């Protein structure tokens, strides 16, 4: 299965960053799993197929239009707005349109009993990937300078080569003009001599 | 500056994963800065250069092989090289030892003081590794385009710098071939 872990600013102390991480199978449509976090605790739920349907129904939208919501506010980071009561464990969420708000979700998180084994799975999880990214990024990199100074390489064969051609064919000229001009005026002086 | 978040286990504790955060300034021995966490404690402390050099010198170690030991042990660069790690909440004491065959001896101790808030530590820590991923593939996506860009200027530039040699010579040859006739005529009505 897939995740991410997006940052987020809830309403209610917006000075603090909280962290989201939505985890999923096959795709959101099959139902996932959402989990708040600040640095110290966090709260957990699990949204159900029948859950995301019966939200989308109550809201009187399409289903897959509605999934396109949660994708672009879950998974992404102005339009959309986070809000979480720490009392009814509710976390809800609205898109904001242009003068205009609709509430887009609410689902209930239980508390975790032990926060600090989900946070420390998620700095693995975070640490793991920035390590296979920046593993992509320098090997994409050596290509990159390796073929760079491999391209130009041919360029320093390529431009002597038409120097070379150059230079030969002046020197041949400069030969033939002289064995031309030479073989002028020699002659024709012994024409105008004899 | 720079910073590199570890992974280590201790040995009191193995089945829990502890980071390590080691962060500096220019290099490690010019000082740097260690902070422990297990996702709901963090313990910080500051090592400066005169703590290092003494550290070195009670083992009766040159710095810049004890300095390479730091590098070894705090910031994930080994074979093997096994090494041991160890924390007391009591005194607040996080010391590690070099492990070899059937021996194992101090290679370092340090005092961290307890965080008074461990929550924003954990937060920024996270933070750096979200924003990290985020460049990187930023610098990827850049890397790859720039890849194709001079991939494909390659057989662009090389295919037209045949065409003006190959016109070069052809105009060289029409060139002589007329001072080559010229020559045979004016030698042949002579």
């Amino acid at each position: 299965g897939e995740r991410k872990i997006s940052r987020i600013h809830l309403v209610s102390e917006p000075s603090i960053t909280h962290f989201l991480q939505v985890s999923w199978e096959k795709t959101l449509e099959s139902g996932f799993v959402i989990t708040l976090t600040d640095g110290h605790s966090a709260w957990t739920g699990t949204v159900s197929e029948s859950e995301i349907s019966q939200e989308a129904d109550d809201m009187a939208m399409e289903k897959g239009k509605y999934v396109g919501e949660l994708r672009k506010a879950l998974l992404s980071g102005d339009v959309y707005t986070f809000n979480f009561s720490k009392e009814s464990c509710y976390f809800f969420f609205e898109k904001n349109l242009k003068d205009v708000s609709f509430r887009l979700g609410s689902f209930n998180l239980e508390k975790v009993e032990n926060p600090a084994e989900v946070i420390r799975e998620l700095i693995c999880y975070c640490l793991d990937t920035t390590a296979e990214n920046q593993a992509k990024n320098e090997h994409l990199q050596l290509e990159f300078n390796q073929i760079k100074a491999e391209i130009e390489r041919k360029l320093a064969e390529k431009d002597e080569e038409m120097e070379q051609a150059k230079r030969n064919h002046l020197r041949v000229v400069d030969s033939l003009q002289t064995s031309l001009d030479a073989e002028t005026r020699s002659r024709n002086e012994a024409l105008r001599v004899k």
